[PDB]
């Protein structure tokens, strides 16, 4: 299924408009996202909406396109280190944009905005992990209210009678906690404002483990060129638990009629995500093929298979997009610049390749033998 | 082939008579074992039976629920170390009812009884385990006599002749170890008794690996409550094998009336074994559906997915079972509990989830939230 | 070993040396317990458009900034340069700190750190002198590559090359050859930009080359345990900083509010280097002769070095108490004695009233009391 | 370092501090032995109804219980309390230990011992204070959770707070806070429960809180090597028991029948601390200048370290001869001189010629003679 | 520690023992440069026909073949005898070695070699006696499996064994057990086989019993770096021999055509032992006082001891310039002071100007100059 002749810039295909937000799901059937082996979904959470508590069967990685929020994440047997003599919880995170969260498959998590504008979320769940014993789509456990597909939450699916026992609760409670007449979907809005426990042994390892790390501060690129724009790559040599969640991301932002190098992706494949600006995208196959030569604009998602040859060059206004690479560690090949696949070949070996003489040989290679990544023609 | 609307109390769907004992297969086409990846077997072996070598392309845990005797599994390229000047071979595992016995794919292995009961043996076999390079199915591979299916041992597919010189034997002998006029299957009888060697460098590592280890014994027990029971899991920080194997085990003892916490399993299926008592078990999955709700007896499998929630409470007699989970390191999160999903989350999350009020959702969280996994309402 | 200590003591500075942009505070490695925990201590001031020279230590290292912002360039031999513009400049990719920052400095890798602010950087510095990755002697060994410094004057490393082989090495003429040696430097080792510093700042070199070297802890968002009433702890270690696995350092910062206590507690795999960052506090420390090794406060600028397996205990005055600790093992774990992950809360009562000769109420209440509370106790 | 040893001997308990319920007798951490095999060794007797009091150390530590039968409690923190009453109780679970038993303590936890059988507990423990989790000094420091214990009188952690912290920590008055630090208590390190002592016994917290930290190998059919008429040998390392591969501590139990010989060998990558548990043997071992530095009886009760690379040989008296051996290292590994497994079969003939000057026959008799045997070899 | 050196020298061996069919050259292990680094060093010269009878060390080992050829054998205790002929002999598997091998052998493992060309095999051996494998003394302790060596004569380990037991262990009879013994034997740890040295040569098992322990590093075909006019480098590390891994030490082969250059550098993470094979060159040290610590020639013989962090620069003569070192870690790395992957080039070309007081232009040919070239800097 991974032999597809053509790549198209994906949207959405479903909304479902809750109480508070909406949530964007983009075809898991389309034939790019099984080759990838990837979900993607895209959520708003107006001012006071709670996306309520639910777990995957999936990992995934969240980039927040906008907004701030708190989120949670319930690491399962680990205490709860934030209190008041009053609640008690477990620590809790505070997002803004540029943010990315790696949530593991079978954790349940929430997401609260308590900010000015809306929270935009982009989710890519790895559906092929090996983390993942299901079936190879999303499977969504809500453990609160009902989400309109339609599904509803697992308590539910426990006997009321049972239900009050295990909790030791009346049954009318034991009711209410399987939200039947709720039809507020799975953002939910708190009216008068959402307050949680926060700051303004064994416990000190895994339960502390950070979840969550900022791509979009430009402070924090790994490459960079001033006329051309920046690179910033997350993998576990930042982020510890994507060695587990086995995916990488990566912030690009390219500059006025900059351009990527044209490079494969070694070990993953590249699920980009342009948050804004405008560009152009080739990519290129195993059989020498275009199969993608289009301009990416916001809000749109594109599948560059593992392997696959790309190039990008941004507009006139720029280009910034975001990347999910279905590997820990994701690593490109450069075709041409100073890492790359030709500068590592003898001048002789180029020569015979392309029947071209020495000097042209010589310029192939070190025209832009210098430059590493993004260049500016 | 996961996404199953019903799980049923399973059972064997066909038994094999062998001389001294049978063999009871659980059928591995089932919708619910095609979804968790395994194969069961059941076998019974009389005193003085003698289940004959064979290796299997997947690795298996196996449950002793009944009997005693002694195992052997010859790990290749380590030396004898059991020997009189007469006779010398690999050391050999004696065993008894509550013991767990891991062996890895491509191993031989026999066992014999040398007690006054039957042994009863139940066996989940990883047939989606990486180990197995072969199709998803238990291809065992017999060492000696046949089995009827039928199924001849490797020796029968080789030239006499060549089995002849390969042995360095006379081509009489070389036939007798084709085992064609044998009709004993695979569990045959000795007749007067099995003696083999028993007690009463590189080879201290990994030739001595641990394969063995008992989860019965009521002392063993990781959790306990007098009044509910107990739980006692089995993972490689226990038996290092299993991190090879790729598998784990939980006893569970649940007293008169006794609750099970409801939990998901977050990164393994898991397939239970009655042993004993009597007990109904809830499990709900993503859509919030009852997939099943029934009473569970000894001799019953169910098999519980992945991130499914369950929930089980005991009868009036107790209620007695082994689970075989599908990851080393298997893991559960409960919902309600001294560990719960819910005792982590804010309260306000909680109020604003649920449409509760702060009394409530303190209910919700704290009537339960000191008591671990096994409750007694 | 010097870790049978009769008394600790909160330490300061012993010798100061001062350069053109900045200050170097060195805290005694020879003392007793320096040489206990096995670390050197040091404290930098560096003015606004201050430049710490390139330099390179034998041991690994974590900085603490307590005070400032500015740029870090840490080189990491045989990766690309990444940071590069065309038209004039080409270098690695430089980091940019703020107060609160944590910075791992493997040993034997180039580092240099420029205040690009206007008020001055304060950095404390934790060397681990016993670490394994330090093949020399058990004290700081400082390789500058450019300047000179009072350790007495230090040399740069290229002073020890001959003229003619270091002009042949770097394929140059002699004059500029003796001008990378610094003959007659007298700036020392932290040296004024006077026009400013201008850097450009916004494969397999995206992994080992990309190594997150600094984390934030001081950010109160970012807290592991928190009390609204009693303060916070944010630990680092290597389940947040990857680096720090190879390192083998932990850090920690604790904010008690005012009266507030950290939950009696011992050190179970590592020392504890101990730095007040403000406030006031009283420490008390037990050692396993049942002694009271220390009990005293601790004030803005000391720095108390409590040994594994000591046993100590921490409360803050009416002004409240902040402290960033350095501790000498990745994944640093602490045992509480009281409390919801104690020591004896996860004992039976009995045992509790057996050790103590109490009654089982008496065992009750030292078990219970605070036992669902986290390590921050509120007054 | 002390491993130019002139000649070994076997050792004995030099002190011997008597409890109120029990003995512990220490051998001699400054013998030359020890200081060489960087260990300190401890026998404990503990009377019936006898507790140890809870106590951590600086060095993680391999226990042998020789004889009796018991409850051991070893508090993980950050773990979740487990067994658990409701109706009264909650602790962590307890492990019920008896004759074979190893068990393995991390250092810096807490762990206390109660004899429940009606015959005493005899437990021989092994500290490897040169381990690099110990970052103290290379002694063995013990801290008592609660009581004192004459080293000169040992007293517990808490005695070094100050009582009004100790109660403000606590959350409890000043008469029970002075109640904690055991001031004038007289019983030592093993207490008597007159009234018995009762227990409750029969996510993550699965994983690391789960960890198993006993393993028998006293019972015969656990046996790793076998001769019906030599004896049987059992090895304990992290093939076996996970946590091992953490403290770096194997064991071995052997045991060999009337006149039988364990084969020539030397330990590869650790030291061997023998204890001889019952009969009597002839142990010779040899050193790098081909010297007997040991050609001695071993009894009951004695103890012998034989250090790293020394070859060694023991023949069992015509009573038999059992010992238990805790190596330093995790998957301690020996090499047999002769025997199947053995350095000299593993050689060319003419290399065994020419190296001892032998003929052919000669060279195929020390080579084949025994080349079918295992490392226990019939009389 | 002795890492404090105030200035290092070239070394060669102090004593030298004789056998009958080679020598045996002793560096001296207690000079403060060796101690400094924590190894001891042998050279040894094997005459044709001559066998290095079996011995076993505490420390693990890399040797290196200046001249010869030759068979070598490692006997891994535990494994199966895989040479094998039926109609007479049986043994483990023989490595054949060559002039450039590099062969590991682990500590406690039986090692054998004998030399079956015509020219003399000349092998230099790097012994890690600092590495956590040798649990003994920080010294060179072999224990001869056979024969006899003036130290003072150093007897075999079955030297220390009683004669009765002996014989009873090995299953033979006294004369028999008296002879392995070696007593009255004149020859040496090196003997020569008058006959010629015939050995068989052309499950588990398959995997540690396989490791490869002997890796060429000689060949110029295998080069990792090179140029026509400069010379050569080929490292040896964990990522080509994989029982670097556990011995911990990497080797490194460097060639220097006339007038040739290796770039200044340091090495990062590890003490570099350097032998010189040929030719002659200039080698200057420098440490972090500036100080030039060394400043001389190296000849064909001659070793010199590079301490970890210590920045080093060398030039070949006119005849070029070999050398091999042995590094004090597995996977140990350099980093240059220019050249394409340096220091300098890493930096911003104002921290640059602003560290040496330099101008833009003196800045950009300091780091630009040589900024494209690798370690082998062409005169």
């Amino acid at each position: 299924e991974c032999r597809i002749e053509r790549l198209n810039a994906l949207e959405p295909t479903r909304t479902v408009r809750s109480e508070a937000g909406v949530t964007d799901y983009f075809d898991e059937d389309n034939e790019q996202f099984r080759c990838a082996g990837v979900s993607t979904i895209r959520r708003v959470i107006e001012p006071r909406g709670l996306l309520l508590p639910s777990m995957s069967n999936a990992p995934r990685l969240v980039y927040i396109v906008q907004g701030r929020g708190i989120v949670g994440l319930v690491m399962p047997g680990c205490p709860e280190t934030f209190q008041s003599f009053r609640d008690e919880h477990q620590k809790v995170y505070q997002f803004q944009e540029g943010d990315v969260l790696a949530v593991p498959n079978g954790f349940a998590y929430w997401c609260y905005n308590n900010g000015e504008n809306p929270v935009v979320a982009i989710t890519v769940l790895d559906t092929s992990n090996d983390a993942n014993q299901l079936d190879r789509s999303h499977r969504q456990f809500l453990l609160a209210g009902r989400q309109e597909q339609i599904k509803e939450n697992i308590l539910r699916g426990f006997s009321t009678e049972l239900l009050a026992a295990a909790f030791g609760v009346n049954m009318e409670l034991a009711r209410k906690l399987q939200c039947r007449d709720d039809t507020r979907g799975e953002i939910v809005r708190a009216e008068n404002g959402l307050q949680v426990l926060r700051p303004s042994g064994f416990e000190e390892t895994y339960c502390s483990m950070k979840i969550k790390q900022n791509i979009g501060d430009p402070r924090r690129a790994d490459v960079f060129n001033p006329r051309g724009g920046r690179i910033t790559t997350l993998n576990s040599e930042k982020l510890p638990i994507l060695r587990f969640i086995q995916m990488s991301a990566e912030r690009v932002v390219l500059y006025r009629n900059a351009m990527v190098s044209p490079h494969w992706n070694i070990n993953a494949h590249s699920i980009m995500y342009c948050t804004g600006g405008r560009g152009r995208v080739e990519v290129a196959d195993d059989r020498g093929e275009t199969v993608f030569d289009g301009e990416l604009r916001q809000g749109q998602l594109l599948i560059v298979p593992q392997n696959f040859a790309m190039l990008e060059r941004a507009g006139s206004e720029g280009f910034q997009l975001v990347s999910i690479k279905t590997s820990d560690r994701a690593m490109v090949s450069t075709i041409v610049g100073k890492t790359s696949a030709l500068r590592g070949m003898p001048v002789e070996v180029l020569m015979n390749s392309y029947r071209l003489s020495r000097d042209e040989a010589r310029r192939v290679k070190l025209t832009r033998g210098d430059e590493v990544a993004i260049f500016t023609p």
